[PDB]
């Protein structure tokens, strides 16, 4: 490994290559928007607040599972759940070859004593050093000549936490380039198609009641538990592989007593840890450096 996951686009549809926001903090509802300050990390040291979806990062509310076709025995590595998108929230930095660096996310100083909240997170590289742009795509397929404010191109709306990330049958592009010292054997640079590679990914696995259960799968994200014997929280050592532009996704993991999915999808639980607040749920993404 790891895995490269390949999609298709279509616009309108679910790997339509939507836009992510580095601002929004509000939690999925709307609900009524809050922005606040772009989450750049950039030279390090800074720290951002925002709310995450209840299942976000381990979601069988999106009906869409993968499957690791690196991990032997490959039973495995399948009907791995996807995460959603837009109820994990996306902040991004700008770092070095052999940056070192350690990554925190926490339940917020305010919400330091309310279960529910297993952090976990997705670190991408952008060979392309930037955000990208790419008209017909879907939220930038009236017109637009550029990004809308504080905002960059993903995939799709249902993510995968231990992958390569590659979108082919875009609308052809002329200019989808990188600079200068990226190497474009390695990472190509197509007319149709864009990759979002992996870096690094891991989700907070202490539970807040031994007894209860992780909505988690079984054996594809071993190598991602992330074990400090604190419920909420996790801290994370990171060494950067690449000079430029890199994506972090962060959503949470669900602790229950049992769950299920039915025949048509539904997702049902039973004996939640979720002692969330009006506002939603809130945590706190620092990255250090060292
Ligand atoms: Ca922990
Ligand atoms: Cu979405
Ligand atoms: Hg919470």
């Amino acid at each position: 490994g790891v895995a490269e996951v390949v999609e298709t686009f279509k616009n309108p549809g679910t790997y339509s290559s939507p836009v992510i926001n580095f601002k929004i903090a509000s939690p999925p509802g709307p609900g009524t928007p809050i922005y606040g300050p772009p989450r750049d990390f950039s030279g390090y040291n800074k720290s951002y607040s925002l709310a995450i979806g209840k299942t976000s990062y381990y979601d069988p509310t999106t009906g869409t599972k993968w499957n690791d076709d690196t991990i032997t025995p490959v039973s495995d590595g399948q009907d791995i759940w996807r995460g959603w998108t837009h109820t994990g929230k996306w902040s991004f930095f700008n770092g070095k070859a052999g940056d070192k660096i350690t990554l925190s996310v926490q339940r917020d100083a305010q919400e330091a004593s309310l279960k529910g909240a297993h952090p976990g997170f997705i670190l991408f590289w952008r060979p392309e050093g930037g955000p990208l742009f790419w008209a017909g795509t879907q939220d930038l397929d009236e017109g637009q000549t550029a990004l809308p404010a504080d905002s960059d191109t993903v995939i799709g709306h249902v993510i995968v936490q231990h992958a390569d990330w590659t979108l082919q049958g875009l609308p052809p592009k002329a200019d989808h380039t990188a600079p200068a010292g990226v190497d474009t054997e390695l990472y190509p640079m197509k007319p149709d198609s864009y990759t979002m590679y992996y870096v690094d990914s891991g989700y907070d696995a202490d539970k807040y009641v031994a007894s209860k259960k992780l909505i988690m799968h079984p054996t594809a994200f071993k190598g991602l538990a992330l074990n400090d014997g604190t419920a909420g929280a996790f801290t994370k050592s990171i060494t950067l592989p690449k000079t430029g532009y890199y994506m972090l996704y962060v959503a949470n993991v669900l602790e229950v007593d049992d769950w299920s999915v039915d025949a048509d999808g539904k997702l049902t639980t039973t004996g939640e840890v979720w002692e969330v607040p009006a506002k939603g749920c809130w945590v706190n993404i620092t990255i250090s450096k060292p």
